[PDB]
C-alpha cells in the first residue's frame, strides 16, 4: 500500500493469542480485555525497553467493542471494560510515544461475534481516524461471498485513505481464500500494508511448523510480492508463553526475521522471563528483520530433516538460517558449502560469518570453496550473517 | 512377572532417545555410544544424587553390539566402542552401587539392524547372566509373525529364569502386537516385569499427548492389569532435553507418576539444567510414582480441553492431576467438586489438599461439599495430593 507506512515490517504488541476473548473482569480482573490491561502494557513497553528495540504499536484485537452500535451508527467501546473509551486510551498511548492499533471485521460480525463493519466502512473509518487510531487489523469472518470480501477490503482501504490520517492497514484478505481460490497478490499489495496468509497461530510447535511449511511450499507465489510498504504476515510471535520449548522459540524469532515478517508479540509483558525478553529484543536479529532493502527470504533447500533458509540484505550481506527438524536425539551436526549460499555471490571470493542465534559468536572468514560445520538442536535454529569481503573492504 | 523384582516401578537411565545410534566416535567422541559414555553417566548418577532420588538402573539401548556374533554364536560388544567389554562395565556400575541394563531383540535383527536373538535366546540369556546384567530390554523388531513374537518373548522369559540371576525383564511385546490384534495382558504380565505399549517416543509435546490419549482411550484394557511386579511402560522421560516447554515437562513428570510408570530418564546427565534436575528428583512426586500400594491411576474425565486423572495411594490418600489441553491463550481457570474425586471417598468428610506441581503449596482443608478452583497453564498440569481427615485424626 502506497501510504508511506510500514517501509520496514511493522512491530508491536497484539493481545489475541495471549488473552483472547476474556470478558470476565469479575473473576479474572488481570487478564480480561480492558482499558487497564492496555495501559499496563503501554507503561511496560516503555519501561522494559520494548519501544527502544522497535516495538511501538499497542494493538487491540477482537472483543473490545460493546454488543451494539450507538444511535449514530458508530461502534462503541464496551462500557464496563473501556469506560474512558478508545480516545483517551489512544491519547495515553501517544503520550508514551507509542501508537495504537484497533480491530474490526469486513463481514457482518467479528470472529468473536461482535458488530461487523459491512455497510459501515465509511462511518467506521472516520471513527478510527477521529480517535487517533494508527493501525487497523481488518478480519475476514462472516463474509458470505468472495466478491464482498474483495470489495469490503478495497472499500475500507480507500475509506481510511479519505480520512487523511496515516493508518497501517492489515488485511486477513488472502487467508480467507484458501485453498481453492488463488489470491491476486498484486491486487492485495495495492490496498494493504500487510496481509495474513494462513491459519491462526497458537502456542504450539505444531502451529509454527505448519506456518513455515505452508510458506516454503507456496514460496514461489508470495515471496517476491513482498517489499517496503507491503508484507506477508505469518501472524503473532508466541515467544515467552507456554507451548514452545526454548529451541522452538529461537526458531520462530530467527525465521520471522528471514521472512521479513511483521513482529507482533502476543504475550504478558508483566510476566515474561529474562531469556524471552532478551531474544525478543535481540538487536542484531531485529536488524535483519528490519533490513532497509526489504526483500523477503526463502527456503534454499530441505532434506534429511534439515532446512536451509536465506535472505538477501542491504550492503550485499546475507542472513542464513539452518533448522534441525529431527525431533529425536541431540545436537545434530550439519555441513554446507558456503558456495551454495546467496546464489553463489555471498562468499565470493570470501565472506565473514557471524552467528546470531542461539548465541552471538564471530566465526571468521570462509573462502569461496570452504565448508561450514554447525551443530543444531532438535527443533532449534542457527542464524548467521554473511558479509562479503569485497564489500567489507570498500570503506 | 513373579520374580520378586519391580515391586514398585523400575527407575533409571536409558540412552536411546537422547543419544540414539551414534557410531561416529571419530567426529563425535562425546555422544557416540561407548563404554566411556556409560561410565560418565554412572559417576554422575551417584555424584548428582540420582541414585539417592531412586534412579539405579544404567541402561544400554540399541547399537552396543558388534555387527557379527563370535564363533560361539555370542553377541559381542563392539571392539572399538566397548574395548573392555560388558563384564568390566557391569563391574564398574556395581561398584558405584548401581545396576546394569542391556538391550536385545526378539527377531532376526535389532531395530537398528544389529544381530537379533531369534534362535539364540538360551545362549543370549546365559551371556547376560554371566556378565552380571540386571535388566534386559527386549525389543520386537524384525519378527515375521505374531506366533514367533509370542514364543520369543515367552522363551527369553524362561531362558532368563533358568540362569538363576535376578533380571528385570522389559518387553516391547504388546506394542508390536497392537497393529494386528488385541494383546492378552494376563498372559503378558505372567512373563514380563514391564511392557512397552508404543512404537517409540521422541522429544516432543505431540508425542506426549499421543501417549496420554492412547493410554486413556485403552485404559479399560490396561489399567487394572498393572501392579507390583508388572507395569505399563509409556516409555522414557524426555525432561531436560530440547523439544518440551517447561509446562510440558511438568505434565510428563506428573502423569508418569499417575500412571505408575517406570521412570527411565533419557537425557545427558553432564548437561542438565538445575530446574530439570529438581523436577526429575522431586521427592514427593517420585513417592507418588513409587507408592507401595502399586495401583495405576486413570483418566477420571475429559471435556472442554480439560482432563482429570487420579490415582489411589496407600493410607487412603489420592493423587489428582488436571491437564489444560487448550494450546492457545493463558492460565485457564478450572473448578471441580471434591466429591467427584476418589470415587467420592477421598474428601468425605473432608480432605487436606497439597499442590505438588508446578510448585509445592498447601491449599488447606476441603469439606465433602466444597469446590476447588485452580488455574492451569496451556499444556501444563496441576498435581495434587489428598489426605482424608479421618486418616489424619488417627494421629495417636
Ligand atoms: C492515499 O492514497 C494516495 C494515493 O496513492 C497516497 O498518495 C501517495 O503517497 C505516497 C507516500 O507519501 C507518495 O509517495 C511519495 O512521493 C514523493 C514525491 O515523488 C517522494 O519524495 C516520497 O519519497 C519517500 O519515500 C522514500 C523511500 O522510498 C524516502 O527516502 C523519502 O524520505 C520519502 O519519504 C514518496 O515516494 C505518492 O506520490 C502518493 N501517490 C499519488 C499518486 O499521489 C496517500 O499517501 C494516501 N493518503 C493516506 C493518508 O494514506
Ligand atoms: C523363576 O520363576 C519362579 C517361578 O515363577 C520364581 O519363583 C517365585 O519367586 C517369588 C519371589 O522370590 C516367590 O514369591 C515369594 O514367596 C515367598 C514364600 O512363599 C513369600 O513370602 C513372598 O510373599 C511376599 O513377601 C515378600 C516381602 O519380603 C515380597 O517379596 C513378595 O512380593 C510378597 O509380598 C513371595 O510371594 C514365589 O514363591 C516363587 N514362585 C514359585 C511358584 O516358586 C523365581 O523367583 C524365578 N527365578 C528367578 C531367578 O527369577
Ligand atoms: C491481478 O490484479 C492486478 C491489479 O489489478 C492486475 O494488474 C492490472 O491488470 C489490469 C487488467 O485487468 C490493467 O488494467 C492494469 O493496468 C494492471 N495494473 C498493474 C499495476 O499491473 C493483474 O493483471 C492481475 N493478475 C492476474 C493474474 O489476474
Ligand atoms: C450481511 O447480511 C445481509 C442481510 O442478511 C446480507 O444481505 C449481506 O450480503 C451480508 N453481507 C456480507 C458481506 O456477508
Ligand atoms: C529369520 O529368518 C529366517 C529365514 O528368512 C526365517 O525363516 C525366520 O522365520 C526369521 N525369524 C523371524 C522371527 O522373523
Ligand atoms: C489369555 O490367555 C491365557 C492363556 O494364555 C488365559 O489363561 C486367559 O484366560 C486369557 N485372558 C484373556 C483376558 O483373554
Amino acid at each position: 500500500l502506497d501510504n508511506g507506512l510500514a517501509r520496514t515490517p511493522t512491530m508491536g504488541w497484539l493481545h489475541w493469542e495471549r488473552f483472547m476473548c476474556n470478558l470476565d473482569c469479575q473473576e479474572e480482573p488481570d487478564s480480561c480485555i480492558s482499558e487497564k490491561l492496555f495501559m499496563e502494557m503501554a507503561e511496560l513497553m516503555v519501561s522494559e525497553g520494548w519501544k527502544d528495540a522497535g516495538y511501538e504499536y499497542l494493538c487491540i484485537d477482537d472483543c473490545w467493542m460493546a454488543p451494539q452500535r450507538d444511535s449514530e451508527g458508530r461502534l462503541q467501546a464496551d462500557p464496563q471494560r473501556f469506560p474512558h473509551g478508545i480516545r483517551q486510551l489512544a491519547n495515553y498511548v501517544h503520550s508514551k510515544g507509542l501508537k495504537l492499533g484497533i480491530y474490526a471485521d469486513v463481514g457482518n460480525k467479528t470472529c468473536a461475534g461482535f458488530p461487523g463493519s459491512f455497510g459501515y466502512y465509511d462511518i467506521d473509518a472516520q471513527t478510527f481516524a477521529d480517535w487517533g487510531v494508527d493501525l487497523l487489523k481488518f478480519d475476514g469472518c462472516y463474509c458470505d461471498s468472495l466478491e464482498n470480501l474483495a470489495d469490503g477490503y478495497k472499500h475500507m482501504s480507500l475509506a481510511l485513505n479519505r480520512t487523511g490520517r496515516s493508518i497501517v492497514y492489515s488485511c486477513s484478505w488472502p487467508a480467507y481464500m484458501w485453498p481453492f481460490q488463488k489470491p491476486n497478490y498484486t491486487e492485495i499489495r495495492q490496498y494493504c500494508n500487510h496481509w495474513r496468509n494462513f491459519a491462526d497461530i497458537d502456542d504450539s510447535w505444531k502451529s509454527i511448523k505448519s506456518i513455515l511449511d505452508w510458506t516454503s511450499f507456496n514460496q514461489e507465489r508470495i515471496v517476491d510480492v513482498a517489499g517496503p510498504g507491503g508484507w506477508n504476515d505469518p501472524d503473532m510471535l508466541v515467544i515467552g508463553n507456554f507451548g514452545l520449548s526454548w529451541n522452538q522459540q529461537v526458531t520462530q524469532m530467527a525465521l520471522w526475521a528471514i521472512m521479513a515478517a511483521p513482529l507482533f508479540m502476543s504475550n504478558d509483558l508483566r510476566h515474561i522471563s529474562p531469556q524471552a525478553k532478551a531474544l525478543l529484543q535481540d538487536k542484531d536479529v531485529i536488524a535483519i528483520n528490519q533490513d532497509p532493502l526489504g526483500k523477503q527470504g526463502y527456503q534454499l533447500r530441505q532434506g534429511d530433516n534439515f532446512e536451509v533458509w536465506e535472505r538477501p540484505l542491504s550492503g550485499l550481506a546475507w542472513a542464513v538460517a539452518m533448522i534441525n527438524r529431527q525431533e529425536i536425539g541431540g545436537p545434530r551436526s550439519y555441513t554446507i558449502a558456503v558456495a551454495s549460499l546467496g546464489k553463489g555471490v555471498a562468499c565470493n571470493p570470501a565472506c565473514f560469518i557471524t552467528q546470531l542465534l542461539p548465541v552471538k559468536r564471530k566465526l571468521g572468514f570462509y573462502e569461496w570453496t570452504s565448508r561450514l560445520r554447525s551443530h543444531i538442536n532438535p527443533t532449534g535454529t542457527v542464524l548467521l550473517q554473511l558479509e562479503n569481503t569485497m564489500q567489507m573492504s570498500l570503506k
